[PDB]
């Protein structure tokens, strides 16, 4: 995974995205309707998140204890920036599945919810005034897992963070962008992970203020 | 602006003149209250914190909502990474202040603490094992203030991250290093901001600056 060339590592990344799942076709919505739909569409894209992350390159090298911790860690803002990315095409519109694409009007039927929709709708105007592509997208992904969550783990660990920083700054070069260019907007989508997280924090206490493991999940897949 | 004109040198120059002091937590030797000490010394920084942003170059030509606004959402960072950065010379401890030296072990007294406390101390000998330098320190700081929660906000930013670039090539690092270390700080940037956000929630929990910042901005 450290002896991957930026090329191949963009390419593992690409091959390993997930796929996009629908929602189920269970009409205004109620807070309770809208947070099943939303619940049964995070499940189902959960399993899927973990066989993504079994091919981040460096991911399996960790222990099976660390693996999960990244995961129970990352897995809201990997949610998160999944949306705001399938939302880049569609503003004043979160496309939660191609089949439940929401307003923020949509967003009111569960409370405490419209303002962490109006951080997601703002994030994503924000990847769309910067042209993000798809290749930098997996990137930060890759980013987010690794460091959301023994020394020399973490040694690994940023040694793998140092390689998709490598490979973020190749593909800007290869692109064309000036070396200050290619600082600029390396700090400018990295910068972006700091709304992300805090986007996941507000997610996080929002849904435990709400009735409902992972897990259990987690450890039945990490170790199959 | 002036701001937009500034060379990295006169950035790092304009952020280390701006530095708050140092200050100490008071002294009642008789006098649990350990949060009262650290509100009390919170609500003296904060002051010098607001006279600090007005010093960050670009700062002061936003209006004055989102100047309040920025602090009000960068306030904490602000202050855990002024802490983390007087702690790193003391590992296992945090240096609230010079006669406010705490291990995990007096954190664990205030409820709900000790997991942000491991946190802090975490991100502390993280700047300790990058050797995070004192202009780094500054720069990350202003980062801070305007990331918080514009195109003006953006410009600044880029050259905020164009005078911490050019801190790292003048260090001799190759410009494999100086992007890769960039990207260690902005990474440990979001630890930060994922610290405040407990931070606000143990806080939250435990009753006890809108107006502050209006008079002084
Ligand atoms: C059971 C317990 C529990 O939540 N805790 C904390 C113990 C519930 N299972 C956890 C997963 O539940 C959900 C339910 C709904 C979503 O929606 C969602 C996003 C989101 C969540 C909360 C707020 O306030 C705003 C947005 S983002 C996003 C992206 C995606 O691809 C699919 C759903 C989704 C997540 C998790
Ligand atoms: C009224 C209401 C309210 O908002 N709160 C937060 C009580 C008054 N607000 C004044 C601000 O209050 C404080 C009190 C104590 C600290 O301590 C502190 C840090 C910290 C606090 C809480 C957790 O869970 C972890 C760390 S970090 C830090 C750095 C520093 O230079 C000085 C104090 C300090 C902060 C704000």
């Amino acid at each position: 995974a450290l002896s991957l060339t930026a090329d191949q590592m963009v390419s593992a990344l690409l091959d390993a995205e997930p796929p996009i799942l629908y929602s189920e076709y269970d009409r205004p919505f109620s807070e309770a309707s809208m947070m099943g739909l939303l619940t049964n569409l995070a499940d189902r894209e959960l399993v899927h998140m973990i066989n993504w992350a079994k091919r981040v390159p460096g991911f399996v090298d960790l222990t099976l204890h660390d693996q999960v911790h990244l995961l129970e860690c990352a897995w809201l803002e990997i949610l998160m920036i999944g949306l705001v990315w399938r939302s880049m095409e569609h503003p004043g519109k979160l496309l939660f599945a191609p089949n439940l694409l929401l307003d923020r009007n949509q967003g009111k039927s569960v409370e405490g919810m419209v303002e962490i929709f109006d951080m997601l709708l703002a994030t994503s105007s924000r990847f769309r005034m910067m042209n993000l592509q798809g290749e930098e997208f997996v990137c930060l992904k890759s980013i987010i897992l690794l460091n959301s969550g023994s020394l020399e783990e973490k040694d690994h660990i940023h040694r793998v963070l140092d390689k998709i920083t490598d490979t973020l700054i190749h593909l800007m070069a290869k692109a064309g962008l000036t070396l200050q260019q290619q600082h600029q907007r390396l700090a400018q989508l990295l910068l972006i992970l700091s709304h992300i997280r805090h986007m996941s924090n507000k997610g996080m206490e929002h849904l435990y203020s709400m009735k409902c493991p992972l897990s259990d999940l987690l450890l039945e897949m990490l170790d199959a």
